[PDB]
């Protein structure tokens, strides 16, 4: 179908972080780096979702709030999937210059977001999450968090969401035949979907507290990651833009 064909399509490739495996492991530069490598995502997720259907619709200022709000779920889902069909989810393959072992798991200071992040990868595989599900599913999450005073124009929006919902079940029942395992596999999809606002909130918070320790710790962030982690994330953390959950 063609939905499917344009998901597919606009798929972003490969980026690198640009990271200098020859210095040790430190926490500066391991930071560093994926800031630059966020940065660096940060690019392809605006064209990807500008060539995606629908999206050049929404008022110009909902385009940029969206993305601004929910660029962080975006990138650790697609950052799963990649470290499940690249190394069976053993480690987190942020980047192929940029992997994380056990070693650099605690290096990052970060262990416990990244022990989630895996279990987050783990889940693409007892969930036999195909290609097409992942595609559908990533683009949806475009659309999974807003303001809580609704955005400029809201009624688009909704419609919009909606309509990425109908391609999540046309993609569900396209392969199914009965009408237990098809009615079953949307509540595990949205319930996967939802798990990924927990960690990327966790990710919103520690990004937002190393940013304000940038100085103190020698790391280093991009013009474009420190005015939105400045700016967008705070009104996150702060309750005034939330994300949108299918189950309580
Ligand atoms: N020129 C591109 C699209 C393009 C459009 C715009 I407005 C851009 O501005 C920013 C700047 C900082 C941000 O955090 C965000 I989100 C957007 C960028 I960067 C790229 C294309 O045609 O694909
Ligand atoms: N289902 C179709 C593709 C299809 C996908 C989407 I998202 C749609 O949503 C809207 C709604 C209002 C708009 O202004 C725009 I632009 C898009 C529609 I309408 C159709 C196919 O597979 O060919
Ligand atoms: C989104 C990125 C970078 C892109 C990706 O593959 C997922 C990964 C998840 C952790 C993020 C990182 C960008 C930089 C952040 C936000 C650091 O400041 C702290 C958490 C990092």
């Amino acid at each position: 179908p063609i939905f499917l064909n344009v998901l597919e399509a606009i798929e972003p490739g490969v980026v690198c972080a640009g990271h200098d495996n020859n210095q040790p492991d430190s926490f500066a530069a391991l930071l560093s780096s994926l800031n630059e490598l966020g940065e660096r995502q940060l690019v392809h997720v605006v064209k990807w979702a500008k060539a995606l259907p629908g999206f050049r619709n929404l008022h110009v200022d909902d385009q940029m709030a969206v993305i601004q709000y929910s660029w962080m779920g975006l990138m650790v889902f697609a950052m799963g999937w990649r470290s499940f069909t690249n190394v069976n989810s053993r480690m987190l393959y942020f980047a192929p210059d940029l992997v994380f072992n056990e070693y650099r798991m605690h290096k990052s200071r970060m262990y416990s977001q990244c022990v989630r992040m895996r279990h987050l990868s783990q889940e693409f595989g007892w969930l036999q999450i195909t290609p097409q599900e992942f595609l559908c599913m990533k683009a949806l999450l475009l659309f999974s968090i807003i303001p809580v005073d609704g955005l400029k124009n809201q009624k688009f929006f909704d419609e919009l969401r909606m309509n990425y919902i109908k391609e999540l079940d046309r993609i569900i029942a396209c392969k199914r035949k009965n009408p237990t395992s098809c009615s079953r596999r949307f509540y595990q999809l949205t319930k996967l979907l939802d798990s990924v606002q927990p960690i990327a909130r966790e990710l919103h918070q520690f990004t937002f507290d190393l940013l304000i320790k940038s100085h103190m710790v020698s790391v280093d962030f991009p013009e474009m990651m420190a005015e939105i982690i400045s700016v967008q994330v705070p009104k996150i953390l702060s309750g005034k833009v939330k994300p949108i959950y299918f189950h309580t």
